[PDB]
RNA sequence: AAAGGUCAUUCGCAAGAGUGGCCUUUAU
RNA sequence: AAAGGUCAUUCGCAAGAGUGGCCUUUAU
């Protein structure tokens, strides 16, 4: 791995490695070799939401477990460490096979998010669980400065649900009507009959789930709920 | 509280608290008072499961996530923590409501399981995570000692799912064919029909996936596959 | 958090290493 | 890991606090 990327991620990270090869295997991805980060992100993942837990309980003493359920996931979700990722420009600094340099893949938010977990692993195992966690709460100083608890972490679909289950209304029906592209590489288009819409709210995405979300929150406007 | 009580607790735990209190609301259930164990159940769930992840990660330095995955959930799943609060007679601790301790409540599962949990968490902020860590290790030597990766963490459903979608043929038909007993104490009778298989296969359980789960198992004898 | 299947797809003569969509299963 | 709905059910005059089965949704 070149010194130039090295060192100015640890830079940006606020860490110094000492045993470097840490440092280079939470890097390498599995297109790479078969010596890559796979383990080391599943210890990160565990790290971290030890750490987003412990941050949260002690930040928000009146919200109960649900409230600090959903504020942790909106926090560890993929696409946060894919946003920190970016913030990080890990990018610079992936080690990918060739197939991926050709794919994009330094752009994957699957594969940023996963370096993500395995820094800290790796971070981790070169110092302690003290360490690794003042560096988490400071990279995540910003948002946890301002996130809040109560509905507004609940995802458009849950709260649609809800409204309308609340009500003994029936649930909405979600419908892939339209596949564009090919199957590597898709935008679905979806309609969402909800019970008092006269007609479907659509909603688009690059999987069903996203096209889902982004209806039901057209929804939740259509009703005059938001 | 009770000293013999929380006495015998503490020495079977390996632990004295510092905070008498932290140890009360860790032991007290929803049902008994609305200062209760749910934040701390929250946190210490997941100070479990970075403590079972970095335990594994350093005991099976050859495996891979998808091993390790599987050995922690045999490790922190709700059965298991029931299993160590029977261990540590929590059953005799637990602060229940009336309505609880009139149904059985200090042997529900999900409540013992639930208060295993919450001190740890307890545990973790009346000291700090390498105290509450070196605890956990100690309370799970004999399972972490025992433990072994491979097929075996995989349960009867995911095994025979598997053999059969590799081999590109049907998967199980899962039938409910009988349900005895009221809406809160039911077993459940299933018919399980797997290609190969001359005549269904029985399980019974207290749920619908435990009949399941236990008629897989049949399946899987049968075919001599196991 | 992982598993398996499937359709497609990046690199590669291949071997093989990946990625995206969809489905099923398990744990938290 | 949590949320909601439902069918039962423990305590309670009630208010209210729980528990089990089933379904739906979300994150890891
Ligand atoms: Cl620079
Ligand atoms: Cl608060
Ligand atoms: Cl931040
Ligand atoms: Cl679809
Ligand atoms: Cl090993
Ligand atoms: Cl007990
Ligand atoms: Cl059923
Ligand atoms: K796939
Ligand atoms: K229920
Ligand atoms: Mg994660
Ligand atoms: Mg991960
Ligand atoms: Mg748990
Ligand atoms: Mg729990
Ligand atoms: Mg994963
Ligand atoms: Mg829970």
């Amino acid at each position: 791995m070149n010194p130039i990327v090295i060192n100015r991620l640890q830079r940006k990270l606020g860490y110094t490695f000492n045993h470097q090869e840490l440092l280079q295997q939470a890097l390498t991805h599995r297109s790479a070799s078969s010596k890559h980060n796979a383990r080391l992100e599943f210890l990160g993942d565990s790290i971290l939401s030890y750490v987003i837990a412990n941050a949260l309980y002690h930040r928000f003493p009146r919200v109960d477990a649900g409230d600090m359920s959903r504020m942790r996931a909106t926090l560890v979700r993929g696409n946060t460490l894919a946003e920190l990722a970016r913030e990080f420009e890990l990018g610079e600094c992936l080690r990918l096979g060739p197939g991926e340099l050709k794919s994009g893949g330094f752009r994957r938010e699957s594969i940023l998010a996963d370096t993500v977990e395995a820094l800290i692993g790796g971070v981790f195992l070169d110092s302690d669980i003290q360490t690794v966690e003042k560096l988490i709460l400071n990279w995540y100083q910003t948002r946890l400065d301002e996130i809040s608890p109560g509905d507004k972490q609940k995802d458009p679909k849950t709260r649609l649900q809800e409204y309308l289950a609340g009500r003994h209304l029936p649930l909405p029906t979600y419908l892939v009507v339209q596949v564009r592209g090919e199957a590597h590489d898709q935008e679905f288009t979806i309609h969402c009959q909800v019970s008092g819409l006269s007609e479907p709210v659509v909603g688009t995405g690059s999987s069903r789930r996203k096209a889902e979300q982004a209806a039901a929150e057209q929804a939740l406007k259509k009703l005059e709920l938001e």
